[PDB]
């Protein structure tokens, strides 16, 4: 498996799963979030200030479902 790694653009929607995130900075991009188990979870969408990365593939960032359909 691989890691997404996408750099967030100013104003890009970011996705966090409150159930599976190891800490509050753990964030997924749109196309990963919708191809993962976390869409049926308690989640939150916030706008990125720019920078940071999509945490898809980072196994230590998630308690469950560290990968989406694209990256697994
Ligand atoms: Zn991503
Ligand atoms: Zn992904
Ligand atoms: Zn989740």
């Amino acid at each position: 498996g691989s890691l997404c790694g996408r750099v967030f653009k100013v104003g890009e929607p970011t996705y966090s799963c409150r159930d599976c995130a190891v800490d509050p900075t753990c964030v997924l991009c749109m196309e990963c979030f919708l191809g993962s188990i976390h869409r049926d979870h308690r989640y939150r969408m916030t706008t990125s200030g720019g920078g940071g990365f999509c945490d898809c593939g980072d196994t230590e960032a998630w308690k469950e479902g560290p990968y989406c359909q694209k990256h697994e």
